[PDB]
């Protein structure tokens, strides 16, 4: 009867998607009607998850995946954790790369990062899911969906905090 | 990669497209918390339909934000008519009626935008951390497309599924009803 909620302020949320994966996936003979593609995707995600085990990213929290899109976040308990999220996205790229050269593919990550206040919480009676709701999230997501392949799009606000840390963000502020 | 294969499963993407506009985070809004409570109320009410014998064959895959994803046909007892496609339409009507009972109690005017499609699907769990089950495939990406390109308060359905629906009794424009 009670809605499980906890508010957090200043959490960096990332939406790391592989926009060309929907084109790749095919279903027919060679693929086994899709099964070969899901295995690759399963391979890609499980490899990304493996980064979470690195002490370097002990503060990163995988929320879940939406299809091939990966959602993570630092801050679920200033700026260090915002810089950690950028290091994690770089780490996702490098893992996607190690996969592209083993599976003979050319996948590219399109990351969208943003920080701010958030409300984590569980919705629904059957099959309850823990999301991160809010505007900083819908904006983190917007950075991704309007982002650029192989690049990390970041809002004007977050770009500054990043500079405070050391990341030179190209001005539409991107980073690599 | 645990996976299973199913042929002919009706998958529905029932979304509330105006909810993103509604949501806000202010003084008179509890920085969003009041909105999540409404959404939590809307989803938990939808889930309550699954308990109806009428929909014992309906299975909730997940919700994506405010979007609800369900499906008939995943019943896994190695049996491989088009009744379960008609069940999915009855379930979407049922989501509308529950959304309505909520609009009149919370003084809102939310509208559901449903996308239904049937076909072969691969249910499976992906990811080491927070592994999550789904329904992958083209019938799914199409069920989804029916939703995302759908019309408020209407159920968009592909040419193929529209026919099966007529075989069952559903009036079909060029949208079930
Ligand atoms: C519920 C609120 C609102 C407005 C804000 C929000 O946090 C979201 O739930 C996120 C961003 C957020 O929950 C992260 C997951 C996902 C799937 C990316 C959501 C959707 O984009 C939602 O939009 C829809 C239409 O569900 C959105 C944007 O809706
Ligand atoms: C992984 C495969 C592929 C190509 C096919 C598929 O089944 C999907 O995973 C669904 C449709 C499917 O898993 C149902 C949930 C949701 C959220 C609707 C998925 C996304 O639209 C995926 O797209 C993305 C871009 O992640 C998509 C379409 O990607």
């Amino acid at each position: 009867e009670e809605l499980y909620h906890q508010s957090y302020d200043c959490v960096c949320v990332m939406f790391a998607s592989i926009p060309d994966f929907k084109e790749f996936y095919t279903e027919s003979d060679v693929n086994k009607e899709g099964l070969e593609c899901l295995r690759l995707l399963n391979e890609i995600i499980a490899d990304f998850d493996d980064l979470l085990s690195k002490p370097k990213f002990s503060g990163v929290e995988k929320i879940k995946t939406i299809g091939s899109t990966y959602m993570a976040a630092t801050g679920l308990s200033q700026y260090m954790h915002i810089g950690t999220m950028v290091e994690f996205a770089y780490a996702l790229v490098g893992k996607l790369d190690a996969i592209n050269k083993h599976s003979f593919n050319d996948f590219k990550l399109r990351v969208g990062i943003n920080h701010g206040p958030v409300i984590a919480g569980v919705i629904g009676a059957q099959k309850p899911q823990y999301d991160i709701w809010g505007n900083t999230v819908n904006v983190a997501s917007r950075m991704d969906s309007t982002g650029v392949l192989d690049k990390i799009q970041v809002t004007e606000e977050t770009s500054l905090i990043l500079q405070t840390l050391g990341y030179t963000c190209t001005c539409t502020y991107f980073v690599n």
